[PDB]
């Protein structure tokens, strides 16, 4: 059954909750995003009315097949009523069309859900600085002091920096970027824009990239591997054996391999800085390993929790075992007691 956790108390709603078949009493049903985890179990069998950002919807419409008259997009950044409550829907700067959710109740209650987010100073400038949140569901992916990692700017910048050398040195190398579901777009297009390239890749991951109102995105990428520099793969895919397999497959057209694979967090954040990172070699093929997050750090995290103060945290991630919610209440108890509220 559906837990509490994705439950919105007084109202007939519920939030990333598609697995567990009808929910009772659930009158509208909100994706945050488009990754399978949070739409687990939507098909074009759902018949409820599904809300969600406009990007979504176009997901849920062409990849899913769900059926139009159950989706209801909502613009970001504006008061909307959803069968008699206001909602707002917030950029979460997490990957395309990622949102949070603001549910004022009937009551006067404030609830912020974060979906999955990257926490951001820009946050503090909000709808939501206007009034008192008094409950949080928050994405606690990395509520732990080790994780720290660096900004996505450094992280493109190195990406970009690595690239254009390898290419210049041998314009007959080719640069392959890993990817597994919707984020992290930039990697491949900052990599693409400095080399002079359009992005090659799949006709599924094309049907995908179409789909998120990207601007002048058709000058941008192709299905057309041929004539571009820079492929799209599936993560799986980058190991060397991967890699030469592809490199046979292009017709000599390339004699060298630069790959990223884009991760999380991985035990090498603890020492190294992103100016520090050296590649794994296997002849002509080399491996980059860069720590791109779409997710908050801990600091990031507690910085914005204490800025905003709420008087009850809902944990989202890693609410399965009891260690990991015991250490995280320790965590949100020490953040309280520092600011004061
Ligand atoms: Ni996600």
């Amino acid at each position: 059954t559906c837990p509490f956790y994705k439950k919105i108390p007084g109202t007939g709603f519920t939030v990333d909750a598609f697995q567990y078949g009808v929910v009772e009493g659930c009158t509208a049903y909100f994706l945050t995003h488009f990754h399978s985890d949070h739409y687990a179990g939507l098909s074009k069998h759902f018949t409820f009315p599904v809300y969600c950002s406009e990007i979504t919807g176009n997901l849920l419409k062409n990849k899913l097949h769900v059926q139009e008259q159950y989706i209801h997009p909502l613009p970001l950044d504006t008061e909307c009523i959803v069968n008699g409550v206001k909602v707002v829907l917030l950029d979460a700067n997490h990957c395309p069309g990622a949102v949070m959710i603001l549910f004022y109740l009937p009551n006067g209650t404030v609830i912020l859900h974060t979906g999955d987010f990257r926490a951001d100073p820009s946050m503090e400038r909000s709808l939501l600085a206007d009034q008192k949140v008094h409950m949080l569901y928050l994405d606690t992916t990395y509520c732990s002091p080790e994780y720290t990692f660096p900004s996505q700017q450094e992280v493109i910048r190195f990406a970009i920096n690595t690239a254009f050398e390898a290419v210049t040195l041998n314009p007959h190398a080719l640069v392959v970027c890993g990817t597994y579901s919707i984020g992290k777009e930039k990697v491949f297009l900052a990599i693409a824009d400095v080399l002079g390239s359009k992005v090659g890749m799949s006709q599924e991951k094309y049907k995908t990239l179409q789909c998120l109102n990207i601007p002048e995105i058709n000058s941008l990428i192709t299905t057309d591997m041929c004539s571009s520099l820079v492929h799209l793969l599936p993560m799986m895919q980058i190991n060397f054996k991967g890699l030469q397999s592809h490199l046979k497959k292009c017709g000599g057209k390339y004699n060298q391999i630069l790959a990223f694979r884009p991760t999380g967090w991985t035990h090498s954040n603890k020492f190294t800085r992103i100016a520090d990172v050296i590649p794994q070699t296997k002849g002509n093929i080399s491996i980059y390993g860069i720590p791109y997050s779409e997710h908050s750090s801990y600091l990031e995290m507690k910085r914005f929790v204490q800025w905003l103060k709420p008087q009850k945290i809902i944990p989202t991630v890693n609410v399965g075992t009891w260690k990991s919610r015991s250490t995280m209440e320790k965590y949100f108890r020490e953040w309280k007691l520092e600011a004061g509220y």
